[PDB]
């Protein structure tokens, strides 16, 4: 769409390059780029990716409309996005009757009931992860948290998707371990990224030559591992449920394509924000004492978490919500306008993309009480009922929410827990301070977290 759109219907916005629209503005990442337009251009502005139109919205009434009231009617589907291949049926990147169908095929595998039976699997992965956290520590020397918590990720991801139990961190050259590995998130700041934003007329071409953003090599290497683990004698992981739940059923290439997405739903993204909750458990001290004194109380000497006392845990909940308040690294909420509606007030036509700017929103400061700090009592008990549900949305809002939410905290906080039960965290002079993001389109530190780990 044209780059007259937002002045015609009288939204304010940076002013767009004829064929880049504004995509220079992201020389400092996506969440720079969102701060800087809300600061100076209020409520609701407007920008171009290119030749598509984006309007960002901030009043939560609006937000709600769009994620919860409006979201079957009109918000359904993501922005549309390069060549995917056969992986246009994973979940989420799925549109309108297809989305519907697998979200509420998907649904029943991540209720609490499916989580708890998948709790002892996960928590044995802690186990191992506090074995490898002991010697790279009574080692000394500085550890690389993304490689110890993405070693982590994984290791609970393979044995929760189809039981393949394998310690990632000791076995770099298993196969399995090197092919799911290749599954981070998209850097949409990349050259290649940058390049189909200004040339979407591009992407049939690729489609059409089986270029995928997913490596071929690595989808090939599990489509070919998930039918050989399908192929039987029968004596609990996503596979299994996936499998049994087979308008409804679950087609065969469908089931991959899932499989595949969970991974990379889940692989970088709970590894950073481990490391983003250990960086600020490491730099307040006496938050990681608090901490450690929560969990002593709740499983006195090293118990072993589970479900249920999990779930008790107050300040952790508070420590983690505090984390994804400062780290949303999703950064954005997008949602397609299928039609030209009307919403508290505000005309928005057909093919828009309307965006929620988290990152912007979780350090506002009509909001939020000195943002840029972090401050888990924010989310006391008695003081978190002033927090919108709308304007805090680490894992989205409505029908098309983060369904791997319960999951991903679980995990996390299993992980927490066993490690805190064993170790502190400590800032090495190596360890920068205060913390600088990413100016790429990933969020996430400039450089590593490196931290000091000490047995306690
Ligand atoms: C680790 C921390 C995680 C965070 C912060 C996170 C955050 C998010 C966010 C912001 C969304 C977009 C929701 C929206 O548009 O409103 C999303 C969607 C999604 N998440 Fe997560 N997520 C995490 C972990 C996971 C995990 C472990 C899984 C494993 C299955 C997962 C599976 C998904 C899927 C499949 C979607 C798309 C759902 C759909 O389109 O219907 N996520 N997540
Ligand atoms: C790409 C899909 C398949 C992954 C899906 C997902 O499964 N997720 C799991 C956890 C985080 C979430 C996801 O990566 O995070 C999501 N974010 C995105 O992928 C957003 C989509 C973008 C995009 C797609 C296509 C062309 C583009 N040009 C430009 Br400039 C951008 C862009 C910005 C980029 N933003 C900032 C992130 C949601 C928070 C909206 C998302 O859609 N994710």
């Amino acid at each position: 769409h044209s780059h007259g759109l937002f002045k015609k219907l009288g939204i304010p916005g940076p002013t767009p390059l004829p064929f880049l629209g504004n995509i220079l503005s992201y020389h400092k990442g996506f969440c720079m780029f969102d701060m800087e337009c809300h600061k100076k251009y209020g409520k609701v502005w407007g920008f171009y990716d290119g030749q598509q139109p984006v309007l960002a919205i901030t009043d939560p009434d609006m937000i709600k409309t769009v994620l919860v009231k409006e979201c079957y009617s009109v918000f359904t589907n993501r922005r549309p996005f390069g060549p995917v291949g056969f992986m246009k049926s994973a979940i989420s990147i799925a549109e309108d009757e297809e989305w519907k169908r697998l979200r509420s095929l998907l649904s029943p595998t991540f209720t609490s009931g499916k989580l708890k039976e998948m709790v002892p699997i996960i928590a044995q992965y802690g186990d191992v992860l506090v074995r490898n956290l002991r010697r790279e520590a009574e080692t000394g020397k500085p550890v690389t948290l993304k490689d110890v918590f993405g070693a982590y990720s994984m290791d609970v991801i393979t044995s929760t998707s189809f039981g393949v139990n394998i310690d990632s961190l000791n076995n770099p050259q298993d196969p399995f371990v090197e092919n799911t590995k290749k599954l981070l998130r998209f850097d949409f700041l990349d050259p290649f990224f940058l390049s189909i934003t200004v040339f979407p007329f591009l992407i049939p071409i690729l489609e059409v030559l089986n270029i995928c953003v997913f490596p071929r090599e690595v989808t090939n290497f599990l489509r070919k591992s998930v039918k050989r683990m399908k192929e039987e004698d029968t004596q609990v992981d996503f596979l299994q449920l996936m499998i049994d739940s087979q308008h409804k059923a679950l087609s065969d290439l469908e089931l991959v394509a899932q499989s595949i997405i969970f991974i990379f739903a889940g692989y970088e993204t709970t590894s950073s924000v481990l490391s983003f909750i250990m960086y600020e458990l490491a730099t307040h001290p006496d938050v990681q004492q608090k901490l450690q004194e929560e969990i002593d109380a709740v499983l006195p000497n090293k118990a072993p978490p589970t479900y249920d006392t999990v779930l008790q845990m107050e300040y952790l909940d508070m420590v983690v919500n505090e984390t994804l308040r400062l780290f949303p690294i999703a950064m954005r909420l997008e949602r397609v306008c299928k039609k030209d509606v009307e919403i508290n007030g505000m005309f928005i036509p057909k093919g828009v993309v309307v965006m929620i700017p988290s990152y912007a929103l979780h350090r506002d400061p009509k909001y939020w009480t000195e943002p840029e700090k972090f401050l888990p009592e924010r989310f006391s008990k008695k003081n978190k009922d002033n927090i919108d549900p709308y304007i805090y949305t680490p894992f989205g809002s409505g029908p098309r929410n983060c369904i791997g939410m319960r999951f991903a905290l679980m995990n996390m906080k299993l992980a927490l827990i066993r490690v805190l039960q064993n170790f502190s965290f400590k800032p090495c002079k190596e360890t920068q301070i205060p913390l600088k993001l990413s100016l790429g389109g990933l969020l996430q530190p400039e450089k590593p977290v490196v931290l000091k780990v000490e047995s306690r």
